[PDB]
C-alpha cells in the first residue's frame, strides 16, 4: 500500500515517476497560468476608465480574480516543482518524502474565490428583464460554491475510493447544470433591450462560458477517461489534466473578462 502518493499526481509521482518531459511541461504550463492571470490583472487596472461607471465593477472583479488567480496559481506552480524531485538512478522524478506533497487544495480554494466573481461580474454589464439581480446572485453563489466544495470532497477520494470520487463528482455536476440553466437565462435576457453587436458578444460569451467551464469537470475525469488500464492512467493524464485546468483558467477568467469588457464598450457610448 503507497503510503506517501492523497491524489492522482502524487500517486504517479510516487510509483512510476515522471519523465523529464512530463515534469518539465507542467512546470512550464502551471507557470504560463499565472504569468497570464499577471498579464490580466494589470490590463484590467489599466483600462478600467475605458468603460461607463455603470459597468466598472465588472472590470474590477475581473482584477480581483487576477489576483487571487496568481497569487494561488504562483503557489500551485511552486508546490509542483517543490514536491518532485530528480533521481540520478532511475532518471524521472519522484515524489520527494522531505517537500510537501502536491496540494490541489490551492486550485480548489481559487475556484471557491473566483466561481461566485466570475458569475457575479456579468450581472454588472447586462440588465436583466424579468429575473431579479438578488434571486440570480444567491442561486449563483450557492450553486457555485456547493459546486466547489462537493468537488473538493470527491478529489480526496480520487485513488483510494473511485466511486465515492464519482458520485461526489456527479453532485457537484448537477450544481453546475444548475449554474449553465441559469447562466443561459442571464444572457437571454441580457440580449434583450441591446444592440445587435451586443447580443453576439454575449452569444460568444455564452459558448466560452459553456466549453471553458465543461473543461473542469474533463480534467477532475481525466486520468480515468481511458480506463484503469488506459494510457491517461499515467504521467500522460497527469500532463492532460495540467494542461487542461491552465487552458480552462485562461478562458474562464481572462478571454471572458476580456469579453465583458468589450460588451461595456459596446453598451457604453455607442
Ligand atoms: C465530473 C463528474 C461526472 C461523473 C459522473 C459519473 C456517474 C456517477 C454516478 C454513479 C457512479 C457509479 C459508481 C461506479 C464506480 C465503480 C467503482 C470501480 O469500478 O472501481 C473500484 C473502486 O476503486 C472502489 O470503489
Ligand atoms: C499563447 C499564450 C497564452 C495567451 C492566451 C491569450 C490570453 C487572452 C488574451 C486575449 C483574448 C482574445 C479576446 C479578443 C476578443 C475581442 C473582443 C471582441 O469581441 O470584439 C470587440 C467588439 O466587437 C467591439 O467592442
Ligand atoms: C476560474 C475557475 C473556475 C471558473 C472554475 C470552475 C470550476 C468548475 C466549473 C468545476 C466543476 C466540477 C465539476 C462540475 C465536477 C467535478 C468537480 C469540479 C469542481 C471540477
Ligand atoms: C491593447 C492591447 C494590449 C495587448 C497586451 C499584450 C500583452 C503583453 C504581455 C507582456 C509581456
Ligand atoms: C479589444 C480587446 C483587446 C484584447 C487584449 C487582451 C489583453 C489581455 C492580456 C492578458 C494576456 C497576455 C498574455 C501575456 C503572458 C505572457
Ligand atoms: C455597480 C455597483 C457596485 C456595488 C458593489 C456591490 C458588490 C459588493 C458585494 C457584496
Ligand atoms: C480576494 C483576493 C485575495 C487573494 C486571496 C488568495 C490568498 C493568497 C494565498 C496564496 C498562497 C500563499
Ligand atoms: C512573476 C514572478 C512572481 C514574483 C513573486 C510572486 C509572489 C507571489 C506570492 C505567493 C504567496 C503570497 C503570500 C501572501
Ligand atoms: C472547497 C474548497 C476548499 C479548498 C481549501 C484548501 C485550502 C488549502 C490551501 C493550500 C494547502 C496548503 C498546503
Ligand atoms: C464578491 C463575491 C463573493 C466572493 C467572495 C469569496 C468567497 C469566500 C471564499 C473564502
Ligand atoms: C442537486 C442536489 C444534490 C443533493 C446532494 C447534496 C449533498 C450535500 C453535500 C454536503 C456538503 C458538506
Ligand atoms: C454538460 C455540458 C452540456 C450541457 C448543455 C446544457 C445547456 C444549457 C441548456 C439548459 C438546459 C439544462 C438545464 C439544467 C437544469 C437546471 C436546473 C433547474
Ligand atoms: C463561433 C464563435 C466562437 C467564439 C466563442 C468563443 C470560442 C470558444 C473558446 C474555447 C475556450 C477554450
Ligand atoms: C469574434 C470574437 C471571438 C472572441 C472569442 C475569443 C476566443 C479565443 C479562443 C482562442
Ligand atoms: C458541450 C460543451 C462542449 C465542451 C467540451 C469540452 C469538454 C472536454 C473535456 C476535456 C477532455
Ligand atoms: C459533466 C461531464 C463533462 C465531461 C466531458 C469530458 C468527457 C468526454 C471525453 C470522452
Ligand atoms: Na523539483
Amino acid at each position: 500500500t503507497q503510503e506517501l502518493g492523497a491524489n492522482f499526481e502524487n500517486f504517479i509521482g510516487a510509483t512510476e515517476g515522471f519523465s523529464e518531459i512530463a515534469y518539465q511541461f507542467t512546470s512550464h504550463i502551471l507557470t504560463l497560468g499565472y504569468a497570464v492571470m499577471l498579464a490580466g490583472l494589470l490590463y484590467f487596472i489599466l483600462t478600467i476608465k475605458n468603460v461607463d461607471k455603470k459597468f466598472q465593477m465588472s472590470n474590477i472583479l475581473s482584477a480581483v480574480v487576477m489576483v487571487s488567480a496568481f497569487l494561488l496559481l504562483y503557489a500551485q506552480a511552486q508546490n509542483w516543482t517543490s514536491s518532485f524531485t530528480f533521481n540520478e538512478e532511475v532518471g524521472r522524478y519522484f515524489l520527494d518524502p522531505s517537500g510537501d506533497l502536491f496540494n490541489n487544495g490551492y486550485r480548489y480554494l481559487n475556484w471557491l474565490i473566483d466561481v461566485p466573481m466570475l458569475l457575479f461580474q456579468i450581472l454588472f454589464v447586462v440588465s436583466l428583464t424579468t429575473s431579479k439581480f438578488s434571486s440570480v446572485r444567491n442561486q449563483f453563489w450557492f450553486s457555485g460554491a456547493m459546486m466547489i466544495i462537493t468537488g473538493y470532497i470527491g478529489q480526496f477520494y480520487e485513488v483510494s475510493n473511485l466511486t465515492a470520487f464519482l458520485v461526489w463528482g456527479a453532485i457537484s455536476s448537477a450544481f453546475f447544470f444548475h449554474i449553465l440553466w441559469v447562466m443561459k437565462k442571464v444572457i437571454n435576457e441580457g440580449k434583450e433591450g441591446i444592440s445587435p453587436a451586443g447580443q453576439k458578444i454575449l452569444s460568444n460569451i455564452w459558448i466560452l462560458f459553456l466549453i471553458s467551464w465543461t473543461l473542469y469537470p474533463g480534467a477532475y475525469l481525466m486520468p480515468y477517461l481511458t480506463g484503469v488500464d488506459g494510457f491517461l492512467y499515467s504521467e500522460d493524464g497527469v500532463m492532460a489534466r495540467q494542461l487542461v485546468y491552465t487552458i480552462a483558467d485562461v478562458s474562464s477568467k481572462v478571454i471572458y473578462g476580456v469579453l465583458l469588457f468589450n460588451l461595456a464598450i459596446t453598451l457604453s457610448k455607442n
